[PDB]
């Protein structure tokens, strides 16, 4: 399969960090890595690239420019420019139809072909339902949203790239952004929500495992569809942890579940720069 990881230079380390976990969860499977760089070093791409299989060996940078989103409100403080990069999908990767974007800030625990093979059809992606938005009475609405659309995370996603490809996303999110700009809390969430809502595949929680999913282990659905039920209903084992939020796997004092199989893996590491020692 072919995935995406969008990066800056603070967090090379940790994409080699989700970028081996991928691996690690795929041992048959060949895994096209594709990363939209936004200023990584070339030693931080070697060291990257040195990590993983065959001497990085299924890994392409791709050059993107962060001074093209500029304009695109960055409220949250633990989130880079880096973010929006995502937007150009289209235009970043050609030799594929489809891909799957992960945030850095991911642990892949198990296969991801089950979430790969899913048919979209004609719509735009697949993705998770993010409770903790979804479950934030009158939020959704702000954006354009209706009760019966479910708003997603955008951690996780299935893109049908050569839906993308067709359509100019990047000029559709500058329109978007220019048109809920007082208004948006969640950034690139927001524009894609907004963008693709009536035109989204959704997958089980598996894929996108976050605290707020966590917590509900501990039940009240915000609604009674059917639907959102199945897909809310996290079916075991979790496949994606996705450390949404300001508290990472490679904070301090992070208590976070599953958060030591980061370590776990950092410690795993074929080659880890003087440079990297603090951040692991
Ligand atoms: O120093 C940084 C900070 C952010 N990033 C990029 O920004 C993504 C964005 O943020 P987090 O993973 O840190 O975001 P977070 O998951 O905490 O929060 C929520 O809001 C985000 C947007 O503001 C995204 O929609 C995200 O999927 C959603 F869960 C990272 O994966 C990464 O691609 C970097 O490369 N370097
Ligand atoms: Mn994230």
């Amino acid at each position: 399969m072919d995935i995406v990881f969008a990066a800056d230079d603070n967090y090379a380390a940790y994409l080699c960090v989700a970028a081996k976990s991928v691996e690690a969860a795929h041992p048959d499977t060949e895994i096209r890595f594709h990363v939209l760089d936004a200023g990584i070093s070339e030693a931080n791409r070697a060291a990257v690239a040195a990590n993983l299989r065959g001497g990085g060996g299924n890994i392409r940078f791709i050059d993107v420019n962060p001074e093209d989103f500029a304009g695109f409100p960055l409220n949250i403080r633990h989130i880079s420019i880096t973010t929006y990069a995502r937007l150009k999908l289209g235009e970043y990767i050609a030799d594929c139809d489809k891909v799957l974007y992960l945030d850095i800030d991911v642990l892949v625990r198990d296969s991801l072909t089950p979430l790969w093979d899913t048919d979209l059809g004609d719509n735009w992606l697949g993705a998770c339902i993010d409770l903790f938005v979804e479950r934030q009475e009158g939020y959704k609405q702000k954006i354009g949203m209706a009760d019966g659309e479910y708003y997603f995370n955008a951690g996780v996603l299935l893109i049908n790239l050569k839906k993308w490809r067709r359509h100019d996303i990047f000029k559709m999110s500058c329109e978007w952004v220019e048109q809920y700009k007082d208004v948006m809390q969640y950034q690139d969430e927001d524009i894609l929500n907004g963008l693709f809502k009536g035109g989204v595949c959704y997958a089980n929680s598996r894929f996108n495992f976050m605290p707020t999913n966590y917590a509900f282990m501990a039940n009240a659905s915000r609604h009674t569809d059917p639907l959102y039920r199945d897909r809310t209903n996290t079916v075991m084992p979790v496949a994606v942890s996705h450390y949404c939020g300001p508290a990472k796997p490679w904070h301090r004092d992070c208590t976070a579940w599953g958060a030591e199989r980061f370590t776990e893996l950092a410690g795993s590491l074929t080659t880890v720069p003087e440079e990297w020692r603090g951040k692991l």
